[PDB]
């Protein structure tokens, strides 16, 4: 029947399929779960057209990332804009205190600074079995330094650097300190529209080769050699090769018994003992987002980087001033219920950077499931994120939001910010995702990962997607290299 | 000819604990020789203004993470309450002629091309060898060419002048230093010595004072083949001492292997320096990190920040060209084409009022600016004149007036927020025969890591030898030099303690 089979259509699967196009192979199928290409790649439409990425938003690493480029490339030639550089400097704020960042006293930026360095020294070059929860790392910090910190350097520091959850989706207490400290190549570019790079490379090969709401049960290789995929509505494909995209999380499902699952997918022989082992030193975050959409920008436009501290105490001051060691410190901080405040939040003021009147709100397990499950009550969200977004507006020169999310406008806003709607994510909802992508726990280790998915479950089972490769790991140019490594291999092997 | 254990060339910082570990250990008839007039070497602390005090020489512990110095004087300022130093890292307000502020500008955001500047140069250079050096100048401007699709023209005309305060770090403008030492990572925030002078004599007066010989210059070191090493001070006394360790600076070691027997503070080597030592001077070079202090009358500007650094002119022309070249050999040449001022160069200004309460400027300077200022350090009203602009447009950025020169005292009421220079101290490094230049940064090509070999390993098993230039951790800083005359002491310590029964 096909001479490669790719699962899934995300940015891997499309790629895959986009070279096997380009070297000339014909007959290539791309079977996806959801009814959309893109996966991780969705490209929303809200309040009067309006689009968000709700998945990936920005390339990272530009100034090697192979993907960025290929943009960069197009951007140079037609002139249009496909992305735009929105690091900014950060506008941090204390529900108490208010902006807290670029501070004459406070100076946290700086110290945060020598934290990093800290960090970057605790673990290269001494090993020792480290890695720590990244909160531990911070208290360290903080105890091998207070001498050389204020009281308010020890209060706001460590929710000021809790900005570093948005980058895994993970609370800091889950995160790898080891991880939470990695190099970025560069400055960030935020996609305008991360669809149209979907677009682009899924019209690059045959609209034949996708089915579209296909989910994948079975792949199994009949030693004569070739591999015979078994979709769920019963249609079954034999495969000379095929390549698995299915994001790291799906894949999991396959190393455990009951196979109702939805997403999962039954290997016989089964996924080969050097690849269930890599499940163990590598796990999922649950990056979530949520849009708030706002009738026109009555704020100022200073930044677009918004970071809203967790409250902190002047106990936690004393504390950290007390203790004898570690140990002491941990066991002093067991000192409830979740509000917006209890976490950090990273806001994308939009209308800085695209001239659009929303934010782009990030968030991170444990709070992303819990709010993604209540994406309908569009009531509730507003009450639980009412109080940040009442401080961002004070802090940036505006007034208390209104909820103006059915009809009946006052007409005396103009200068009031109006909520007009929220969107919010489904990652860890939606059975085809089921997180946000690869990132590692304390005592993780992704190279195991990467070996054992990036050389195959044999010559004929292959695997892309962010999880199986080193460079650009866990983000949407790696998924995207991940493709095209697959798929050149296997175009020599078929190009005879 | 009496006879000594250890002989100690220099009452720098490395000479000083070195001979502060000896007698630590119980080393007896040691000697500390030193050419100045006091000890101390390139830390000094001068006076000026009504006794105001400046450590004209370092000013800055840095790695404080690691840095033992620092911890060492931290863990004594935990045990008595005494303010020894003071972290004075700020954010940075950056200073155009034309423009006013630069610094952490909504549109501009230079700080962060800058930092993507930082990544490009760390990703040019990994894993090893092969890379092959370039000028910081000729680096910044491959960040530019290869990076003009995603910088606004602002950013292009204002990014390669912002970034250039690291030479300031080195002491070298951007076309003498090298790019591979460049962004040499730093261990943590910085803390300013409130008095430098309070390390050297806690350090001096920690072993016996008759073994503190100053003003004699050491002029010949001569090793007699019969394991034991003879000292020539030029006032005619001659040593021996079972091991010496030198601790001149780089430059006047560097002297050594040259002839001209007469040059001041040149050591005549016998043998010669080991051929892997005169080797090793032509892999590293040295700096002219200098200082000039602005004396003011009083605070009457504003205290948002104590880093201020002034900008190289710069023009829209050089964005012109950087976006028409097409190639960084073909960049470089149509950069090609006034006379040098204050605007030519950027300048380090620490305002010392907002970190220690005092109306003093402290500002840092480089090759080639630094031995032309300091060549006319005593020609005040000419130094007046030539930073005048750069202290005017300071003030104006800091809410106060043009600067009123009354170094002459001639006097006024009428100023109460116009600022009155009062005096300008200017170091004098470059032009000291005892330090000649600042401390040693690296060259297009220079590799530091041939001389802290050929140092750290002696002439031989007696000739030894310490300083700033003789040390990976803290190569160039104080805390280097502190932390080399430990080594050499420790190890000598070690040496004699089995040295036959005692
Ligand atoms: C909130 C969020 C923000 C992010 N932001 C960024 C960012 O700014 N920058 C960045 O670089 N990355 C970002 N990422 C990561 C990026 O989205 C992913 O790395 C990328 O999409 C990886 O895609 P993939 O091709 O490996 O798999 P995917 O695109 O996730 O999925 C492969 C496909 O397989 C399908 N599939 C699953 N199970 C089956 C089955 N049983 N049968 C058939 N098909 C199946 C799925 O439906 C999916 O379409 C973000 C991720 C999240 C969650
Ligand atoms: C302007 C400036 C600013 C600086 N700022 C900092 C800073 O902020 N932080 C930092 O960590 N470092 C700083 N440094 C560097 C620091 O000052 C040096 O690393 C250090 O002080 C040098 O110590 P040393 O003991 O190796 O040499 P020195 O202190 O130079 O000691 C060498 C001694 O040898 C003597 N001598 C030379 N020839 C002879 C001879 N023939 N006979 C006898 N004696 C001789 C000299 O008189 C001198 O006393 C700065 C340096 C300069 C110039």
């Amino acid at each position: 029947k096909k001479k490669v089979i790719i699962i899934g259509a995300g940015i891997a699967g499309l790629k895959a399929a986009s070279t096997l196009h380009q070297n000339g192979i014909q007959d290539c199928l791309v079977l996806e779960a959801r009814d959309r290409v893109g996966g991780r790649l969705q490209t929303v439409t809200g309040y009067q057209g309006r689009k968000y990425d709700i998945g990936a938003s920005w390339h990272h690493d530009t100034l090697t990332n192979p993907l960025f480029l290929e943009e960069a490339q197009l951007s140079l030639n037609d002139g249009r804009t496909r992305f735009v550089f929105d690091d900014d400097n950060f506008i941090y704020i204390d529900e108490e205190r208010g902006r807290v960042d670029h501070d004459k006293e406070l100076l946290l930026e700086i110290v945060d600074n020598e934290m990093s360095k800290f960090a970057e020294l605790e673990f290269h070059q001494h090993l020792g079995v480290s890695d720590c929860s990244f909160f531990q790392l911070v208290m360290k910090y903080l105890l091998q330094r207070r001498q050389f910190l204020t009281n308010d350097q020890i209060r706001y520091l460590p929710q000021l650097c809790r900005y570093l959850e948005l980058w895994h989706g993970l609370d800091w207490k889950l995160l790898s300190a080891k991880d939470t400290y990695f190099g970025h190549q560069g400055r960030n570019a935020f996609a305008l529209n991360y669809d149209s790079v979907v677009q682009r490379i899924a019209q690059s090969f045959p609209q034949n080769w996708l089915k579209l709401s296909c989910e994948v049960k079975s792949i199994t290789r009949e030693p004569s050699k070739n591999v015979t995929v078994n979709c769920e509505d019963g249609t079954v494909y034999n495969a000379d090769y095929v390549i698995i995209t299915v994001p790291q999380s799906v894949l999991n499902l396959s190393v455990q018994p009951e196979k109702n699952l939805r997403g999962r997918i039954e290997f016989q022989p089964p996924l080969k003992p050097v690849i269930q082992d890599a499940f163990d030193k590598i796990h999922f975050g649950a990056l979530g987002k949520v849009i708030f959409e706002f009738e026109e920008c009555c704020w100022s436009n200073e930044s677009s980087k918004i970071v809203t501290l967790a409250n902190s105490t002047n106990e936690f001051v004393e504390i950290v001033r007390n203790a004898e060691n570690l140990d002491e410190l941990d066991s002093m901080l067991e000192r409830t219920s979740v509000t917006c405040w209890s976490q950090p939040l990273f806001f994308v003021n939009l209308s800085k950077s695209t001239g659009v009147a929303s934010f782009m709100m990030l968030m991170q397990a444990p709070l992303t499931n819990h709010i993604e499950s209540i994406r309908e009550d569009k009531e509730r969200l507003f009450s639980f994120f009412q109080p940040v977004l009442n401080k961002i507006m004070k802090c940036l020169d505006s007034e208390d939001v209104i909820d103006g999310m059915r009809p009946i406008e006052n007409i005396a806003n103009a200068n009031k910010p109006v909520l007009r709607n929220i969107i919010v994510s489904n990652w860890t909802r939606d059975p085809y995702s089921r997180g946000a992508y690869s990132a590692c726990f304390p005592g993780d280790d992704p190279v195991d990962m990467v070996v054992a998915m990036s050389n195959g479950q044999d010559s004929r089972i292959r695997f892309a997607g962010e999880h199986t490769i080193m460079d650009g790991a866990g983000c949407a140019y790696g998924a995207w290299e991940s493709g095209r490594r697959e798929a050149t291999r296997i175009s020599d092997l078929l190009k005879l």
